[PDB]
């Protein structure tokens, strides 16, 4: 078996290898990459996502979200408070202000220490789930707006045509903005490209051990667990690496820098934080190997995690017994 310790693998495709997206994901899996839950892909030196980022300041962030924490430093939840609209240029200036800017630090380890020590005491603002793309139309390789759609994958694999679409999203981050522990909707894959700015640190549990994280989360967030059998789908819970280690949860960590892709694999729980002002683009995707994960994916039906109407068909087709109850959630 490849990659038995479930380490995060890093890939360096050549420009020839970067032509066929699906073929390369399959190659990474052949080497055991999915066992970690997460992989890093560094693009060939000849590739570029777009010519410059000099003209992105007028993009609007319609609903910036202030991420307010409750709990303790290593075990906390966050809720999102809506703020007034601001442009990307306005947001950048805010992220760089004295109130929000990254503190002085020695290296990524020292900043990680400061994140986990002090996160709960601040409420950073972030731009999320902004439909759009910053890839140039003429970037032909690994353009996140041009990948096979999940609908088309389901049709190709299972024979039925369904409604829905699958487009990318933009994320604007600042120091301490946080992504809570979760898997993707329907336990899909994700791909994430860090366009511009400061890094993003990631934490990931191997898919084979996801239920260990779930069990710990039910112990650490008992009221939430009583409220919903799939509360992690609410995307509000954080557990620090120190608490994970104390509890024996297998995980790994890695820092993504601008110009790098990260791929999350089905049922790979992940969480993380931004080092400073940055912009990422992400989209969910499927492969044939996903179908079995989508059939088994847990669902939130308490109401709290509402999602894409594109997800309706996936539940309807892959999980017909659950459909009725889930549809009520939405
Ligand atoms: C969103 N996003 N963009 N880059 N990284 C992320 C975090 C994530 O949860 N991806 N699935
Ligand atoms: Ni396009
Ligand atoms: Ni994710
Ligand atoms: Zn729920």
């Amino acid at each position: 078996a490849q990659n038995p310790n479930c380490n995060i693998m890093i890939f360096h495709p050549t420009k020839e290898e970067f032509n066929d997206f699906d073929k390369y994901i399959a190659y990474m899996e052949s080497q055991g990459a999915h066992r970690a839950g997460l992989a890093k892909i560094i693009p060939p030196k000849e590739w570029k996502a777009r010519e410059t980022y000099d003209n992105i300041s007028e993009i609007l962030i319609a609903t910036p979200l202030q991420q307010v924490a409750s709990g303790r430093a290593g075990v906390f939840t966050q809720y999102h408070k809506k703020k007034k609209a601001m442009t990307v240029g306005e947001y950048r200036h805010l992220a760089n202000s004295k109130k929000y800017q990254t503190p002085p630090h020695q290296n990524f380890e020292d900043l990680e220490r400061k994140y986990w020590k002090n996160r709960i005491y601040n409420s950073p603002i972030y731009g999320a789930d902004i439909s759009g793309s910053l890839f140039d139309e003429n970037t032909k390789q690994w353009n996140l707006g041009h990948l096979g759609t999940i609908q088309d994958l389901l049709e190709k694999e299972c024979g039925v045509v369904i409604e829905g679409v699958n487009t990318p999203y933009l994320y604007f981050g600042m120091w301490k903005t946080t992504f809570a522990w979760h898997t993707e909707d329907m336990d899909l894959y994700s791909i994430n490209y860090l366009h511009l700015g400061e890094p993003k640190t990631w934490y990931v549990v191997p898919p084979e051990h996801g239920q260990r994280l779930e069990r710990l989360a039910r112990e650490l967030f008992p009221g939430s667990s009583r409220g919903c059998g799939a509360f992690l789908r609410h995307k509000v819970a954080l557990i620090s690496p120190t608490v994970l280690k104390e509890n024996g949860i297998p995980f790994n960590r890695i820092t993504q820098e601008a110009g790098e892709f990260m791929v999350t694999f089905p049922y790979g729980y992940h969480a993380g934080f931004n080092h400073g002002f940055n912009c990422a683009e992400a989209i969910n995707f499927a492969t044939p190997r996903w179908i079995d994960y989508g059939k088994m994916a847990s669902q939130c039906s308490c109401g709290e995690a509402r999602v894409t109407f594109s997800m309706d068909a996936f539940v309807r087709i892959l999980q017909p017994e659950r459909y009725d109850l889930w549809k009520r959630g939405q």
